[PDB]
């Protein structure tokens, strides 16, 4: 059992939960591959094994392991797979599995919220227009006029033979990325590719660097089709700085709802290639990574010139100064627009609290240091000085190949 | 079947084939990654030595020659008669350089070839040990124009105890416990401070009192030595535009000299081999001054800046730390003492990664130590995937002699 120390306080804990980590990660005794974004790469006998495991801790959670429907629920799954090859989850199980998968996400710093998740059951949807309506209900419910609420919508489980439901965008809200004469990009460079696929599927392109892309939604086998998002459903926050008057004039915006729509949900060995989840932003995500990454909007320099900073020498720390103000603008703007957002200090402090809860509850917590520590001011947050153990638990969210 | 490594800023892809040569095992398994943990006979001495000799003769473009095989035959003969062997001087110098080159958590390695190696293997006592160290500090500091160096004391050897420097660095500030249960000075140094006191040291009462050296000759108790004040170059900290900053009375020293690590070369172990470079400004500004468990000045600086410390969303922590780092850079540049900021340093580490890929087919690197403690993704190393592993020669941690 790995010994884990916190270097700020000097406290020691042991991660006993790691002992039940199965689906092996990328690392070996000879080399650590912890920093890698995608680890490695992306007879029904196996299905039952994962199913019994999932059902077993469901009843552990609600006390009733031993006797009662715990007994009973086990055979139905057994019978259901024997008869049909796959099985269907009880609604409560779907709910429990969805929360568990979020609980188990090593890279998520917001997991103190894992208990508060609204699960929409969309396993009875069988059309692209149906998905779109399901997505739109989600977006509307999750956005909630700016008082954001964590939400996941779960579409039908993958079946052997015949295709899958699948959202082609990485998120429900993504901004356009347009190539050009110089091969450079107006808009978001992260989304240039899906922008490419949007246009070659019949989407009329747009103005500039903040065009909300359409959804490319895909029902089984029958190839994808475009769906335009209602403007009133897509909540956005124009970016202003509380004291730097010119910041507004930079014309920056970001959307309200971070909703990830390309990850595969695994509960009890069943796979949901379409299960979009949503929460609310940590401000560094927008202010530091989206706006300031060299390969994203890359605005750092432009903001520095406006602040009349000395960009002639790295040792003026002009990047650092401009980054902080871009972050200050994000927090101020979202607060002004009354849109739920959390700063990286508050978020990491809550995660520390989440660590201690999980220590008592499960004897440890899978955490990926490199993704939990914020992208600015890392050592000024408590998680920096906290050792972590990273491993895979089920239920879980996994990456998956893209539909092309 | 070598690890694929991507740079996400640019889109580069390389394969770390060097990792396959990893001569030792770290803490990670397929079950779990322990990457963020801070702390992770003749026949085996023989195969270690044989691999280092192979390395040395590769580096001088003399692999497989007569001189090469002769040296191999000499080494395994000397292990037969004495249970050990001695490095030739050129082998020692190469070995110390590789150890730096091989250190996964060092962002400064672009410099690895420029290292002054002082051979103190003939050192006979603690008193002589002290003289060697004083010369190291004097050469390395060089009146503020810092030069990288290592001094190598006698290797661990059968029959005799170890040379050890008890201090974790050659220059450290005292850390005194208080009536508040508090600490006056550097809290990281309470233990060594206590040891010094109970070994005869007359303690000070300031926040920046330079510690004496506790130096251990084989099978001897440690002996206390005071550093000549004028040997220890310091920099009072001031801020280019915040004039009240100077009144905080903060200082730091010029020379970062790590002195409690073990240098391992071809299976031989050097328990005492202090090495020194020059500071990256974040070590001082962010970690030494702002860690809650170090000098912890962040809040007092923010209040002075008249930031709103009631709420986290004003980012008072981020703003104060940025100015503390500016202060450090300004002060060192003013004082004409070598310093590198985290942007230049990470930029040069990227060049090292590129050099090393051409040279060795990769480079051992610990992402979490290489990414600076502030402004991580503003630096190019953040977006670079890395493979952590152990190569030898190497610097290793070792237990405290007490
Ligand atoms: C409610 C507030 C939430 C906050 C503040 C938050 C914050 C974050 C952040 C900052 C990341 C870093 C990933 C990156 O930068 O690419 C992340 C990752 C992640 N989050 Fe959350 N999150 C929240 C809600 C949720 C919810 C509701 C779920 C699932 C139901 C979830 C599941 C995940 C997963 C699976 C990752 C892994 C990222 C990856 O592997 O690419 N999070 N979260
Ligand atoms: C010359 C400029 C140098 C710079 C800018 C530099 C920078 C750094 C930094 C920032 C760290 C980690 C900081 C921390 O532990 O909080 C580090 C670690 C390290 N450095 Fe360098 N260094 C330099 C010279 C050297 C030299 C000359 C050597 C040895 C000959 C060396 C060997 C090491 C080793 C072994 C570690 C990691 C040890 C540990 O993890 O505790 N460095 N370096
Ligand atoms: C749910 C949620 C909350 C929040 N605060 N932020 C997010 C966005 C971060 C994110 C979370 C996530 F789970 C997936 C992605 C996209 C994939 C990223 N890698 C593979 C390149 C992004 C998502
Ligand atoms: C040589 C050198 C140059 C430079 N710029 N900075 C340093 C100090 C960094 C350092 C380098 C080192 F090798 C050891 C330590 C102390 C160990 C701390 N860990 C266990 C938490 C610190 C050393
Ligand atoms: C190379 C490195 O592992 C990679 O850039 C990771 C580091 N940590 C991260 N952390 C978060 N939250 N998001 C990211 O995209 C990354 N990128
Ligand atoms: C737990 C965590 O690994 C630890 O606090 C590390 C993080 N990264 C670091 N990076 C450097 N350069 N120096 C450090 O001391 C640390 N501390
Ligand atoms: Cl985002
Ligand atoms: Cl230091
Ligand atoms: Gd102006
Ligand atoms: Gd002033
Ligand atoms: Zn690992």
């Amino acid at each position: 059992f790995p010994r884990v120390k916190n270097w700020e306080v000097g406290s020691i804990t042991y991660d006993t939960l790691s002992a039940q980590a199965q689906q092996d990660g990328p690392c070996t005794p000879r080399r650590c591959l912890g920093s890698l974004v995608f680890p490695r790469k992306l007879a029904p006998e196996q299905l039952l094994s994962q199913a019994r495991d999932f059902i077993n801790q469901y009843y552990s959670s609600i006390k009733r392991s031993g006797s009662q429907a715990h007994e009973q629920r086990l055979q139905e799954v057994e019978a259901e797979v024997a008869a049909t090859g796959t099985y269907q989850l009880r609604e409560s199980e779907l709910v429990f599995g969805a929360k568990q998968a979020w609980r188990n996400a090593p890279r998520c710093v917001g997991r103190i919220q894992w208990g508060k998740l609204q699960v929409f059951d969309a396993r009875d949807c069988r059309s692209a227009q149906e998905m779109f309506t399901y997505i739109c209900n989600h977006i509307k419910y999750a956005t909630n006029r700016g008082n954001l609420r964590s939400a996941i919508t779960v579409f039908p489980q993958r079946c052997p033979g015949r295709g899958d439901f699948r959202i082609w965008n990485s998120q429900l809200v993504r901004y356009a990325g347009y190539r050009q004469q110089d091969g450079s990009v107006r808009g978001d460079p992260a989304n240039v590719e899906i922008t490419e696929l949007c246009i070659q599927h019949g989407w009329t392109p747009g103005n500039g660097r903040f065009d909300v892309l359409p959804l490319l939604l895909q029902a089984p086998d029958e190839p994808p089709e475009l769906f335009l998002l209602p403007p009133e459903l897509v909540l956005e926050v124009p970016l202003e700085h509380p004291t730097l008057e010119w910041f507004a004039a930079l014309g920056l915006r970001w959307y309200a709802l971070p909703a990830v729509s390309n990850m595969l949900l695994e509960i009890g060995g069943l796979e949901f290639p379409a299960a979009p989840f949503s929460g609310w932003y940590m401000s560094t995500e927008i202010g530091t990574r989206n706006l300031c990454d060299p390969h994203r909007y890359n605005i750092l320099e432009d903001v520095a010139v406006c602040m009349d900073l000395d960009t002639r020498t790295t040792s003026s720390l002009w990047k650092d100064k401009a980054a902080v103000e871009i972050n200050v603008a994000v927090l101020h703007s979202y607060q002004l627009a009354k849109v739920t957002i959390v700063d990286h200090h508050a978020a990491t402090a809550s995660f520390m609290k989440h660590l201690e809860n999980e220590q008592k509850a499960r004897g440890g917590c899978p955490a990926d240091w490199a993704w939990i520590v914020p992208p600015i001011s890392g050592s000024l947050t408590p998680v920096f000085h906290q050792e972590m153990v990273n491993y895979f638990l089920s239920p879980a969210f996994r990456y998956q190949p893209d539909p092309w």
